[PDB]
């Protein structure tokens, strides 16, 4: 599924991401924009052989199992395929664990490079929330 901006903002809020670990909703929408362009089916292979999955590009090195990432963990206890669903529940639940891991949203390199410090409220501007 390719979400619209406000559509995703609404789904993220419904799933309790808004201000989760102190990160306002626009941070989450901004991260999804640059990680996946709001596409739940996005997958991208990393140089190290791991793969990033879904709207928030969650990495198989640590968070989900894809059966082809040697030495990796599965800390969200889910198949990486669950992170590609039209329903964002699994991605949200796993993202909550990631953002609680110690480094906040810096875990998402695209968030650090493209969203951190910027006017992230623009991402939810105009949305019925
Ligand atoms: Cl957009
Ligand atoms: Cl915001
Ligand atoms: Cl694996
Ligand atoms: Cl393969
Ligand atoms: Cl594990
Ligand atoms: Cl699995
Ligand atoms: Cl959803
Ligand atoms: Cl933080
Ligand atoms: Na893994």
């Amino acid at each position: 599924k390719v979400f619209g901006r406000c559509e995703l903002a609404a789904a993220m809020k419904r799933h309790g991401l808004d201000n989760y670990r102190g990160y306002s909703l626009g941070n989450w929408v901004c991260a999804a924009k640059f990680e996946s362009n709001f596409n739940t089916q996005a997958t991208n292979r990393n140089t190290d052989g791991s793969t990033d999955y879904g709207i928030l590009q969650i990495n198989s090195r640590w968070w989900c199992n894809d059966g082809r990432t040697p030495g990796s963990r599965n800390l969200c206890n889910i198949p990486c395929s669950a992170l590609l669903s039209s329903d964002i529940t699994a991605s949200v639940n796993c993202a909550k664990k990631i953002v609680s891991d110690g480094n906040g949203m810096n875990a998402w390199v695209a968030w650090r490079n493209r969203c951190k410090g910027t006017d992230v409220q623009a991402w939810i501007r105009g949305c019925r929330l």
